[PDB]
């Protein structure tokens, strides 16, 4: 507990005849800018506040950046000589203050740049926590007053994602363990969802201090230098024509994997006590897709690097359709093809397979079970003078955190139970128990696995809401054409009826959409708190301000009252 | 020209003991916020400004309240002494004095109230336009001028329609005058135009000051005393169950009248020189739809002031729904019915309807070009002290003006160009012909057939958009449904085909909508203007703003430039 706000890094790259002089520039723009710049320790450095009359300027430049863009309507006109929040605001007036231009050398020589760890509080809101399993308002704002409340925005999500997944799983195991009407309540629960985390935001972020942050950062990647400060966004399009064709290579080499896979069965099952270990290459290969996913996600990732889409904020938006592609097509092309080719096109493609009906109930079993099996058994066959400086150098040496990956995952979680629920209603009990386990796992790997995020200031989380929609959309047209594509088991397909319900569905789906989306616009939240604030503000500013040609021969008050008499005395006296 | 901003007309209706005191109330109530309370003339009464300081206080009022809910970033502060618009400006702020709350008794013992006309300039603007048909900036900055800018809105709506009208009145006659490319390009232009105009609304609304009115406003008819100030939102529901029924009964009443009108076509044709005399029921009552649509818009029109649906605003956007499905089942029903049901199913049903096909391309014609016939020759058949107080005895009587009617009007105009344009390609040219003889009297009408309305101040043209998009879609479906159904003439139906000729042609409008809507959301307009003061005001307030542990025993210039000197050559001693 030192009052060090954050530690900066340096690298001392090369050979040292320019170091000198560019530490020396390092040190200057930080004191002119930062005082107390602090090297007791050693490479590295040191920053804190200099003085609180220092530290008060600063943070009345954040309070003047923050409603000259649009966030906290009212001005900060006085020196606001008010008591900041807990560290959030300290931490990030002091971010803010380092980051931003008008700063550092070779725009990369130093590395990153981080706080250190409130370990006393952080170990309480570790221990706190072996019980009851639902976080309550009061320990998520003690989540949101360190690190930030962008991550606090991540964990109501997660938090909130498994409340209503809890319902799904009583039903998905009531469902006296394929009919229409689990997909009828299936979809329900899906927009449901979707519509409620949307008023949930605006809620929380409003009970926050983020009404909506658009500020646009400017990450120092892009470059051409044309005019005044300029890239001109013709490449962008080049760049979308390299993106499409890798993606359709991509599902054609994992529809070639799969079909060698299943080639394979074919030919066990010809050949040959031993069913597991006929279905054995449909286990294995959806064992080995999650690290396709990540081998796919790196190669996206360089593709977005490679085009340098925004500067920085719709970078954010297409690496999630990267992410959002790579990710559908790796682990929803099995099951579709599987489904829609090879359960009714059977006897038409297995006598080109050489030298079955209701396969799919078993492929999506082992197509969604088998990660988690691996994942969960892994935990198991794997058992059977300067005096804190030694601790910084235990923080530095340590990876940076990402929160993309954790809810990739639980998209791949969504995308599963909305795409294709009732081919087996114990997808969602299945879910329940792996983020039943995996909960603490991941507030413990974000709380001493990693070093602090440094504080951001998002409103929302992400295009991943945007994703969500899309991919319940869709799942609404698959499942309205798989529950009548396989009910009731000399068969027939009657391929008009098939389609009328697709369509059908799809529009139905459409209508309780804007029905649930208008319907829950008018139920408030309790938003009525910082609505009604405004509003008595509002009204105390209005009634402050309501306080403090030749013929005009006739008067105001008196002549018009006796004029108007006379005139309907006129006028009745018939 | 007597520089009276409005008058104020009274009706002394019933016997006359209490409009003596009624009258010195509102007397009372008008010198208390408006002096020059002007009774010269007679019933009614005159009102103007009656101090510039005062009006200069009003002004401030006016600005404060705008301030106060969003308009205009900027606050009002100083005693604002700059000289106002033309007209706009000023008799909006009386409006607004004599309205707003904290004023008229029995709530409706007077009558309207309303400014008085500027002959000279209205008729320079009459006079000054029998030329070129295409209003400029100038001259539309001429009509915002007076009347408000809402009437701004809807004469920009109506000559950027226009213009856009005559793109496809050229390529549907250069249908070498019902093919795939002309049902393609046409989706294009009806898909083309929203977004344009949307586009153009933000542009045009923040050249003007309105950037975004919301303001609701508070129409004095609901009622239900419950608390301090309220109405349940349970009778909405009641009532909404009222607005169902009668539509569906509506769209009953209509389909039998049809009927009978094709059950009588049969009838004649197979007794009977004489075509036009045989198609004439169609004719006839194709003719009489026009004063239908105007009963069934007043039946409506209780239907909402019995619902009370909103005070005031979402009050319009109810109104809006109902005229939108009256209007939509009494002028579409007849083309969907007959094409899908009796082009399809004829033999099947002819023979109950007794004691063709390619009708449709004769059925659209007649009953799209009967109205306008009739509205065109009826105007052939047809012909072959006090002194400006008998003016304003003029002014005063004379009717109201409602802008909803002729927007209707133009929605028609552009359903009949969207949902089925290639059954006739020359319905672009019929339109165009329409609106090219009728935009003077347009114009005429509004500015001598009516009194002034009083200058509202509303950014958009209402829901009508909203509905034009919605039709727009509704349009590309039965539009893909039409030119596969009908194309190349022993034939077939071929049930998938079609309905996946409507389901991929549905999606396959709905990504050109995304793509085009991020498309032109790239394309700037001409905001960059009132965008760039903003960030100049912006910059100038940031430029001024930024002017005017026992162990920090190491100092911060110079003793950590030799420290980290000494560290790094320590570092290379190697």
């Amino acid at each position: 507990n030192h009052h060090v706000d954050y530690v900066i890094r340096f690298n001392y790259g090369d050979i040292d005849t320019p170091e000198a002089i560019k530490k020396f520039e390092v040190l200057l723009l930080e004191l002119s800018e930062v005082g107390l710049q602090t090297e007791v320790r050693q490479l590295f450095v040191f920053v804190r506040a200099a003085s609180k009359k220092k530290l008060k300027r600063a943070v009345y430049q954040s309070r003047v950046r923050d409603w000259l863009y649009g966030v906290r309507n009212t001005e900060p006109e006085p020196a606001s000589s008010a008591k900041p929040q807990s560290e959030a605001e300290r931490l990030l007036v002091i971010y803010h203050l380092i980051t931003v231009p008008k700063r550092h050398g070779e725009w990369k020589n130093v590395d990153a740049i981080f706080p250190l760890h409130d370990e006393e509080t952080n170990r309480q809101c570790m221990r706190e926590w072996s019980k009851k399993t639902f976080l309550s308002t009061e320990d998520l704002d003690r989540i949101r007053n360190t690190f930030g409340e962008h991550v606090g925005f991540y964990f109501a999500f997660l938090q909130s994602y498994f409340r209503f997944l809890m319902f799904p799983a009583a039903f998905g195991f009531s469902c006296w363990l394929f009919s229409i009407i689990y997909t009828v309540v299936n979809c329900l629960w899906c927009i449901v969802f979707i519509e409620y985390w949307k008023r949930q935001e605006e809620d929380l972020s409003c009970r926050w201090q983020t009404k909506g942050v658009s500020a646009v950062h400017e990450k120092r990647a892009e470059f051409k230098p044309e005019k005044e400060i300029v890239f001109p966004a013709t490449k962008r399009m080049y760049r979308q024509l390299l993106q499409v064709p890798f993606a359709l290579l991509a599902a054609v080499a994992l529809g070639a994997i799969i079909a060698t896979c299943f080639a394979i069965e074919i030919f066990i099952s010809e050949v040959y006590l031993k069913g597991y270990l006929v279905f054995i290459p449909t286990i294995l290969v959806s064992a080995l897709i999650p690290t396709m996913s990540a081998v796919l996600l790196t190669v996206a990732t360089k593709l977005n690097d490679y085009e340098n889409y925004e500067t920085q904020d719709a970078y954010k938006v297409a690496l999630t359709q990267k992410i959002f592609v790579v990710n559908f097509i790796t682990s929803y092309l099995p099951i579709i093809l599987t489904a829609f080719v090879y359960v009714p096109f059977a006897s038409r493609i297995v006598p080109y397979l050489d030298v079955n009906p209701d396969r799919l109930r078993k492929q999506v079993i082992y197509f969604t079970v088998t990660a988690q099996i691996v994942g969960f058994a892994l935990e198991t066959i794997v058992p059977f003078e300067a005096r804190f400086l030694t601790r910084v150098r235990n923080e530095a040496e340590l990876e940076d955190y990402d929160v993309t990956d954790d809810l990739r995952e639980m998209c791949i979680q969504f995308g599963y139970l909305a795409l294709f629920s009732p081919v087996w209603p114990l997808v969602p009990v299945s879910f329940l128990i792996n983020n039943w386990v995996e909960l603490r796992s991941d507030f413990f790997k974000i709380c001493v696995e990693c070093k602090r995020p440094w504080p951001q200031r998002a409103d929302t989380i992400g295009p991943w809401l945007d994703s969500l929609g899309f991919l319940s959309w869709v799942g609404s047209i698959t499942s309205s054409a798989l529950v009548y594509m396989f009910s009731n088991g000399p068969t027939t397909i009657r391929c008009w009826a098939l389609l009328l319900t697709i369509f059908f569905s799809e529009h139905l789906y459409l209508i309780v959409r804007y029905a649930v989306r208008s319907a829950l616009a008018k139920l408030e939240p309790p938003n009525t708190r910082r609505e009604r604030i405004e509003r008595f503000m509002m009204r105390k500013r209005y009634l402050d301000t309501v306080l403090s040609r030749f013929w005009m021969r006739q008067r105001g008050w008196k002549e018009s009252a006796e004029v108007g008499l006379s005139l309907i005395t006129k006028a009745k006296g018939d």
